[PDB]
């Protein structure tokens, strides 16, 4: 009868309101908080009426119809969102699609800087309004953020203020917590956004393949039936969440967690800790669970995948099940491979069968199929080792610098703030991944790389500037990283005209916290490359060293600006001689 009543009944009022606030903030990213609150309360009032009498008027409409109808009542819709008032002319599902298109991946809203006294005050004042605020602020900023996980993060955010606002050192307790939390949020947003990008750009089959490979590594004791089931269900959850159907998404998510925990003994022994937990923590723990130990009864794969004489008939009869089975088997025994690598191995298996089966004696041809995986494996392994050796030698900041230069050369048309952001993110990947046990570094690195590359691709959809990026971003999901790695200096690139101001620092840099100081220097680095694209990485490092020395000296001077004004312009000119 009434979907809205059904979801209201299933989720309860608290989770329902939270999810509806999230969905509205993601769809209308510029509205003030107070106004979204009103819309939520009205939707929720309706849901309560409907739960009382489902026969009642309009109780029978779709969620998207009801929710889209609300969004369309917003005051100043045409002033604030010029592009969205046309959407309101349309019916479902055409209206939702239109809303989905308008979501803004880089709204560029002010940075959320933890102010512990002003926030503790607001929290003590009204914790409900304060937590609502956190849902709204994050959601607007990350419009494909995994809705139910955001509620989870609100619990953490609430726990942080609960523990820290009474403390002796309130800023000392709190600032490191909110910083860790923000890192976790950024990572989670990027993961989810890759899933939504994958549905958008490559389709559900790609998402399923990704998930089969990843879940098989996580749950290598599970049989293919159980993996298939989980994948099918998990794919439907994320498809709903990526489509804006957050209530349906959350409900289906809760059903999957329930299933997983009832079957935990045949899925993974690491799930025991997760299943002993309240609802949102449970789902979160499942989503993040570590990989189980390999069972001792993993089957040898040659017999079915390389030696069987009827492989060409099985491949032809049920490609999807046969290849899926291959992917499940190979992935469960390879937690030391990245997901994308496993997908490349699966595509190579597929292509080898295609080739061998259109041939005189196929079996003598596909006998050696596993041997074709070797180079796919060895190349990223040596890339990771080389990158991690560099990180360990130079540290995060200089590793970031190296990546900035690398990516600026590959795509000098991209805006400096984007290049800096991706290079900085890539350096953080190094900090995360390079210190792991050595068998974990390839999957950690490549998997996280995929998140950063996807960010760049998402931004480029919004603001296209390079055909080379478009091609890497759209050709093949599993080949994206290798495609980016293979990019070299864009040789058709005309060096950006020199503007001395870009390289000209002033005493204002001296008051910045370290990370913002680095960003300024990294921005100037990216600009050096744009103006001198053939400068070598070693020249660039020297010049950047000369700039950092100059900044540090002038920042410690008696008269900071006189220092910057005297010495700056010499450095700016001589630095150009030191490049290309
Ligand atoms: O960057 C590349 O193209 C090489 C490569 C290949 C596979 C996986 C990772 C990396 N690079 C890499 C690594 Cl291994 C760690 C931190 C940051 C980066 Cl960019
Ligand atoms: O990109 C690399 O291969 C690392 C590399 C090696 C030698 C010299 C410089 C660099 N990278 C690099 C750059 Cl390009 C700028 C500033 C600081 C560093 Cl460590």
């Amino acid at each position: 009868k009434s979907e809205i009543a059904h979801r209201f009944n299933d989720l309860g009022e608290k989770h329902f309101k939270g999810l509806v606030l999230v969905a509205f903030s993601q769809y209308l990213q510029q509205c003030p908080f107070e106004d979204h609150v009103k819309l939520v309360n009205e939707v929720t009032e309706f849901a309560k009426k409907c739960a009382a009498d489902e026969s009642a008027e309009n109780c029978d409409k779709s969620l998207h119809t009801l929710f889209g109808d609300k969004l369309c009542t917003v005051a100043t819709l045409r002033a604030t969102y010029g592009e969205l008032a046309d959407c309101c002319e349309k019916q479902e599902p055409e209206r939702n699609e239109c809303f989905l298109t308008h979501k803004d991946d880089h709204p560029n809203l002010p940075k959320l800087k933890p102010e512990p006294d002003a926030q503790c005050a607001a929290f003590q004042e009204d914790p409900d309004k304060f937590l609502g605020k956190y849902l709204y602020e994050v959601a607007r900023r990350h419009p494909y953020f995994y809705g139910p996980e955001l509620l989870f993060h609100a619990e953490e955010y609430k726990a942080d203020f609960t523990e820290c606002c009474p403390a002796d050192d309130k800023a000392g307790c709190l600032i490191p917590k909110l910083d860790a939390l923000k890192e976790r949020i950024l990572l989670s947003s990027a993961k989810e956004r890759l899933k939504c990008s994958s549905f958008q750009n490559f389709g559900e089959r790609a998402v399923k393949a990704w998930s089969v490979a990843r879940l098989s590594q996580k749950f290598p004791k599970a049989d293919f039936a159980e993996v298939s089931k989980i994948v099918t269900d998990l794919t439907k959850v994320h498809k709903e969440c990526c489509h804006g159907d957050l209530l349906e998404c959350a409900d289906d998510r809760a059903d999957l967690a329930k299933y997983i925990c009832e079957h935990q003994d045949s899925i993974s022994g690491k799930l025991k800790a997760c299943c002993d937990k309240p609802l949102l923590q449970k789902s979160h723990c499942i989503a993040e669970v570590k990989e189980d130990d390999l069972p001792s009864d993993l089957p040898a794969l040659a017999a079915d995948f390389a030696e069987d004489k009827e492989i060409c008939k099985h491949y032809k009869d049920a490609k999807d099940v046969f290849l899926g089975t291959f992917l499940y088997e190979y992935s469960r025994r390879h937690p030391d491979y990245s997901v994308s690598l496993l997908l490349r191995i699966a595509k190579t298996y597929e292509a080898t069968l295609e080739k061998c089966c259109a041939e005189a004696d196929p079996p003598a041809c596909y006998a050696t199929v596993f041997d074709q995986f070797t180079p796919l494996v060895e190349e990223p392994k040596s890339l990771v080792k080389k990158n991690c050796d560099l990180f360990e030698e130079v540290g995060e900041y200089d590793f970031q610098n190296a990546l900035i230069v690398r990516y600026t050369k590959k795509a000098p048309q991209v805006s400096t703030p984007t290049l800096v952001e991706i290079g900085r993110t890539l350096g953080k990947v190094g900090s995360r991944c390079c210190k792991l046990p050595e068998s974990e570094r390839l999957p950690c690195s490549e998997n996280h790389l995929a998140l950063a590359l996807n960010r760049l691709c998402v931004l480029h959809e919004k603001t296209p500037v390079s055909e080379k990026i478009t091609k890497c971003c759209t050709d093949s999901l599993a080949e994206r990283r290798p495609c980016f790695s293979a990019l070299e200096l864009d040789e058709g690139y005309v060096p950006k005209e020199f503007k001395a101001e870009t390289f000209t620092f002033h005493a204002d840099i001296c008051t910045l916290p370290e990370d913002e100081k680095q960003i300024k220097k990294q921005s100037a680095l990216a600009e050096l490359v744009k103006h001198k694209p053939k400068a070598t990485k070693e020249q660039l490092k020297t010049v950047l060293g000369n700039f950092s020395a100059f900044v540090a000296k002038c920042c410690g001077a008696e008269d900071k600006e006189a220092c910057f004004a005297e010495e700056g312009p010499k450095l700016v000119a001589s630095s150009q001689l030191a490049l290309a």
